[PDB]
């Protein structure tokens, strides 16, 4: 049913949000293409129906885990510790989502997702990874609006 919005309830948005707030300035300060958004799809209302939101959520989690987190090399240990915490949260969110799931990807959801990979691939890889990292607020806002998520805020 609409329950697909309950697959991340065990995730604590506040936890991720806080870890991110800690490095948000330092990471966003390195965004070399501010006039553009890698998560452009998440600034539109193209993905709002339950089934599409579930598909895009799992695609975005994989986008971060398999692409962003692999591509960003972080020499600052304090920043890396925060990003590890976020990464750990995302791994949990993927675990939770597995447990849940329907969640199939209709062609519109799939395309919405490819747009992001396509924007990402427009940039040099390290700039793409740090910029994506900087857009975590766009990702958290979208997750927040489309899922019953818990907050210890
Ligand atoms: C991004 O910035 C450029 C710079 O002039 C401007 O055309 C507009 O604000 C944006 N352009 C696009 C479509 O990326």
């Amino acid at each position: 049913n609409h329950g697909l919005r309950r697959c991340l309830i065990s995730t604590d948005m506040h936890h991720i949000e806080e870890s991110f707030q800690e490095i948000k300035r330092a990471i966003q300060a390195k965004d070399t293409f501010p006039n553009v958004t890698i998560l452009s799809t998440l600034e539109t209302l193209q993905i709002i129906k339950p089934l599409d939101v579930c598909c895009v959520t799992k695609n975005l989690l994989a986008f971060y885990v398999d692409r962003v987190f692999k591509d960003h090399q972080e020499p600052n240990p304090k920043i890396l510790r925060k990003i590890s915490s976020i990464a750990n949260s995302f791994l949990y969110m993927q675990k939770t989502l597995r447990q849940c799931q329907q969640c199939h990807c209709r062609q519109e959801a799939t395309n919405a997702t490819r747009v992001i990979h396509d924007n990402y691939d427009q940039l040099e890889v390290h700039a793409a990874a740090i910029k994506s990292l900087g857009e975590l607020d766009v990702f958290l806002a979208w997750i927040n609006k489309n899922h019953e998520v818990m907050s210890s805020a």
